[PDB]
């Protein structure tokens, strides 16, 4: 038993970052078959940084002036195109560690595992969440743009973000693999507002159910509560509206443990109204909401990829 | 910026994860040239566990009597011995992907990367901690076992931890490469006592500076204390104690933030005092402490491996 955060093996995606150089600039890259992925902003110093006009920037270049680096062998770059914030580079050679793949565009709330990365060389993995207001937090320094997030399926790796800045206040933001941000950010160095953040409700009930798969029960009590009258305590809390579908996600877990979903609603409410006092839940002293039900169901039966 | 218990890039790893069954056990191996290691209680059935003559057992058992499968390709078992609670399977063919590897023995309070596995296959990736009584919180199922810990120097990988058990407690147990248990455990099932676990003080201290070196400062308080005195404090909140040892490895840390150590150690013991008051440390509302001050200084220096 036991619960932890954990992230995916990162050993498919290790085999396809690269190194991206334009100019001065140095960031990580995505290679897949023939193309390599990175952010556009690549061509920019960091006094364009702060009002770019990415066209008028990128026809300043030709195919030789992107260096890309996959480990110690250079590749050649036959081909360059701009698709929304992201750079295609087309190289002469397919990436022979090619794994199977996919662009997905996940949902607020969703999981994925970053795979931080600094001149295309990882550096370390971690799980995170896609935030209710499109941001993450992670844990990127200068040339991490790039690095990307995923999940995988058995054998397929979906990639899902590419890291693309760090605004104001700290958060990160990025795209997908098409290019289009997450949220309302832009590449541009300015301030920028993301909205109130809330609480992944269905995450937290997830980990609810997995401390009590655990032995972890005090917070059990003897009511329960109606989806309408938990959504009134949910909106006081800044928690995301709990609908039938995420009821339904749910109804797995409901069935291992016998507890209902709307009786542990009832516990979450007394939690959100009475705090913690002190206590804890699989060893966290907050409310953990970066599980999906998903990620409980994966973590207790121990599927496996290679 | 921000921080994150990251663990280290898995691929390297992946690569050596091998399935043996013996009988009707079933666990995971690692295979480095031409040795398998795993568990010597792959060869006791569920029964044997209460009371195991492990040299007994093995009589039994011949070269032939172990099932080594890499992937979907056999391998062709020529020679077994134990060494201390570890198999070692002599098998044909060297693995070609073997990392450049040491085999190390970790001190309580360091930190190290689990790949969970089972039947031979990558599961997730998190990070641990060696804690001060020899046990490990994991996350660990039935089939687990044989799953390794390990630290990534560059391009060397650091085998640390070989899971063998989890205690009726619910914590992990396992021994180094060699098969020397960590702690006083024996792979026999039976109730096995872990010592009083205490907080590893050094951690503590290396995640503070690392929460200040990423904008969280309202925990620095204006006092500072003595070495001794914050050591009657810390054995009253069942931390370990500071040595100079410990102060030294926190220079660096010291001197990148211009806070001295013995002013952290203030903060801290106010902190202990007093709690947080709903407040959060590095998204936290309890002192982490499985970060080394190697640990933070790794990722907040941005090393790559490989």
């Amino acid at each position: 038993s036991g619960f932890r955060k954990m992230a995916f093996p990162s050993g498919k995606v290790e085999g396809c970052m690269v190194q991206v150089t334009c100019g001065t600039t140095t960031l990580n890259g995505l290679w897949l078959d023939d193309v390599v992925y990175c952010p556009r902003h690549v061509i920019c110093t960091s006094e364009d940084m702060l009002n770019p006009n990415y066209e008028d920037l990128l026809i300043r270049k030709s195919n030789h002036n992107f260096l890309v680096q996959a480990g110690n062998v250079q590749l050649r770059v036959i081909g360059h195109s701009m698709q929304n914030c992201v750079l295609k580079l087309k190289v002469d050679t397919a990436n022979p560690k090619t794994p199977k793949y996919k662009f997905v565009r996940i949902q607020p709330g969703q999981t994925f595992s970053v795979l931080a990365c600094y001149n295309g060389s990882p550096s370390g993995v971690y799980q995170c969440a896609m935030r209710p207001n499109f941001t993450i937090k992670g844990s990127f320094l200068n040339g991490s743009c790039g690095s990307v997030g995923f999940n995988i399926d058995y054998d397929c790796v979906s990639f899902c973000y590419m890291h693309h800045m760090e605004l104001p206040t700290g958060v990160h933001a990025g795209t997908d693999l098409e290019g289009n941000f997450y949220g309302p950010f832009v590449d541009r160095q300015t301030a920028q507002a993301a909205g109130t953040d809330t609480t992944i409700t269905v995450n937290v009930l997830a980990w609810l159910y997995a401390a009590v798969i655990n032995g972890d029960r005090w917070f059990l009590n003897r009511f329960t509560t109606t989806l309408n009258d938990f959504n009134l305590v949910a909106m006081k809390y800044n928690y995301e509206p709990l609908t039938q579908d995420h009821v339904d996600i749910l109804g797995p877990l409901s069935a291992q443990t016998g507890i209902a979903v709307l009786d542990m609603c009832a516990s979450l409410k007394e939690l959100l109204q009475n705090g913690m006092n002190g206590r804890t839940i699989l060893g966290s002293a907050l409310l953990e909401d970066e599980f999906t039900p998903f990620d409980v169901v994966r973590q207790c039966s121990g599927v496996t990829f290679q």
